[PDB]
C-alpha cells in the first residue's frame, strides 16, 4: 500500500493519498533564514507522562514504524487546546548512512527522530477523527543524535526482538515518557504542518524541540537492524530502515522560534 | 502539464509520470556516507565547446527553464561512448530565497544548478530518442554560487528579456561553453540518475564537478525576476521560480568520486 523505497515509495504517495501533494507538508529544514523569535511561545507542560508501571502498553511493528501505544490522560498542556496522547514512533536511516531524521537543521539530519502523537481532545473524541480536521494533531519530535548509551530509549528498544515483523505486539511496562524528551524542552522550533506518513493530512501543530538527545552507537545500530517491514512468513522479507520523508519545500513561511 | 508548486508539483509527477515515481532518481545530496573514491574516473575532454562568435544558438524558455540549442558536433571525450550535446538550462530559486540548485552538498543548496544535457550518439540518432535507453544521456551539473559577476554566464543572462515567456526563442550568438564550468574540472562526482524533470527517466550519467563558479547577486536576481512558465497572454502568470527538485532517496546506490 506504502512504503519508502520502490515503487510505492514516497513520490507515488499522492496517488492514493492526495493529501501528500498538498499544502502545509512536512518534515522541512529547519534553517536560520526561516525562523522568528515569538515570545508568545512559553514552555509546554508534559501532563500523565508518568505512565503507570503497573499498566502494560501495546509495542507493535505496523511495517512502517515501531509504535508505542499511550494512554489519553497523558497529554500536552500550555496550548490553547488540551492536545492528549495516542502513540509514539521513530524515524531512522540504516548503518551505512545513519542519519535518518526528517526534520533537518541547517541541511543535517539527526540519527534519528521519535515522534509523540497527540489529538484535540477538547474537539474530538479521538485521534482518527481528530487527523482529518481543523487543529486536529500535535506533534512533539525530539532530535536523536549518537552519543552516551540513554536507559531511557533502552526502556523501548529492549522490547525491539518481540516485534522484528509486521504485525507482531508486545507489552511494555509504563515509564516516564518525559524521559524521552531533551533538555531544556522550553526551547523549542513551532510551525503547521502535516503527518509525515499517509494520509499526509495538513492538520498538525509541530513543536520540534531545538535539543538532541543521545542514544548509543550500539541503540542505534539496534534501532536500524531489529525490524522487518514484512510479515513473518514473507519470502522476500524487507529489512525496516530509511523509513523518513525527503524535506518538502517551505517557501513564504516562518517557523518560530521560543528561543532567541 | 507539471509544475514545481501547488498542486501539479513533483509530489503529484508520478500521478501522469510514472518514472517519477520510480527508482535511480535525481538529485541527491552528495555527503560523506554514499562517496566513494574511484581511481578510473578520468579527466573528460570537452570538444566543439568553443563556439563561433559568428554563429548563433536558438535560447527558448520552454516554460520550465531557460536552455540553450547546442550543436551535435559539441562533445564530451572520455566515456565509454561518445556524448554529443544536445542543449544546456539551469535551475534557480527566488529573489527573497536564491538556494536553488537541485544537487546539495552535506545538505547545502547552492545559489542555482547548470546543466549541459548530452545523449549516446554512437548509439542513437538524436536525445529525445536515447532518453528512455540505456546509457542514453549524460549531463554535466555545474553548482553556482552567489559571488563575482560571471561575464560567461552574462552571454545568457544578457538575452533573457527576449525569452521572458513560454514558448519565445531567440538567437545567442557563440561563445566558448567551456567558460560556464569550473576551476579543476578532473574533480567530480559520477553517479546513476535520472531526469530531474519529468518524465524522470532513469537513463542519466550524472557528473557534477566538485568546484561551484561564481554568478553575481544581481545575475541571480535578473535571472529569478526576468522569466514566466506561461505564454505572454496568459490571465494567470506564473513565474519562473524555484524550479528545482527537492533530493531523493539513494536507493542504496553510492556516488563516485574521482577526487579522494
Ligand atoms: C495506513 O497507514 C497510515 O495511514 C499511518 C501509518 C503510520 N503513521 C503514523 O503512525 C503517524 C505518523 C505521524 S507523524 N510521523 O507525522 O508524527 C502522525 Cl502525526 C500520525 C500518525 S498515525 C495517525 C494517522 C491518521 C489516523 C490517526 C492516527
Ligand atoms: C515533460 O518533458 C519535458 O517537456 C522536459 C522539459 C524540461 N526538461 C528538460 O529539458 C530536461 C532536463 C534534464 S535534467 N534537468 O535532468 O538535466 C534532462 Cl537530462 C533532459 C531534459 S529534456 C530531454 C528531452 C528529450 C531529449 C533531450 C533530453
Ligand atoms: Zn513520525
Ligand atoms: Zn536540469
Amino acid at each position: 500500500k506504502w512504503t519508502y523505497f520502490g515503487p510505492d515509495g514516497e513520490n507515488s504517495w499522492s496517488k492514493k493519498y492526495p493529501s501528500c501533494g498538498g499544502l502545509l507538508q512536512s518534515p522541512i529544514d529547519l534553517h536560520s533564514d526561516i525562523l522568528q523569535y515569538d515570545a508568545s511561545l512559553t514552555p509546554l507542560e508534559f501532563q500523565g507522562y508518568n505512565l503507570s508501571a503497573n499498566k502494560q502498553f501495546l509495542l507493535t511493528n505496523n511495517g512502517h514504524s515501531v509504535k508505542l501505544n499511550l494512554p489519553s490522560d497523558m497529554h500536552i498542556q500550555g496550548l490553547q487546546s488540551r492536545y492528549s496522547a495516542t502513540q509514539l514512533h521513530l524515524h531512522w536511516g540504516n548503518p551505512n548512512d545513519p542519519h535518518g531524521s526528517e526534520h533537518t537543521v541547517s541541511g543535517q539530519h539527526f540519527a534519528a527522530e521519535l515522534h509523540i502523537v497527540h489529538y484535540n481532545s477538547d474537539l474530538y473524541p479521538d485521534a482518527s477523527t481528530a487527523s482529518n480536521k481543523s487543529e486536529g494533531l500535535a506533534v512533539l519530535a525530539v532530535l536523536i543524535e549518537m552519543g552516551s548509551f540513554n536507559p531511557s530509549y533502552d526502556k523501548i528498544f529492549s522490547h525491539l526482538q518481540h516485534v522484528k515483523y509486521k504485525g507482531q505486539e508486545a507489552f511494555v511496562p509504563g515509564f516516564n515518557i518525559e524521559e524521552l524528551l531533551p533538555e531544556r524542552t522550553a526551547e523549542y522550533y513551532r510551525y503547521r504542518g502535516s503527518l509525515t506518513t499517509p494520509p499526509c493530512n495538513p492538520t498538525v501543530l509541530w513543536t520540534v524541540f531545538r535539543n538532541p538527545v543521545q542514544i548509543s552507537q550500539e541503540q542505534l545500530l539496534a534501532l536500524e537492524t531489529a525490524l522487518y517491514c514484512t510479515h513473518m512468513d514473507d519470502p522476500s522479507p524487507r529489512e525496516m530502515i530509511n523509513n523518513f520523508r525527503q524535506v518538502q519545500k517551505f517557501d513564504e513561511r516562518l517557523v518560530y522560534t521560543s528561543f532567541s
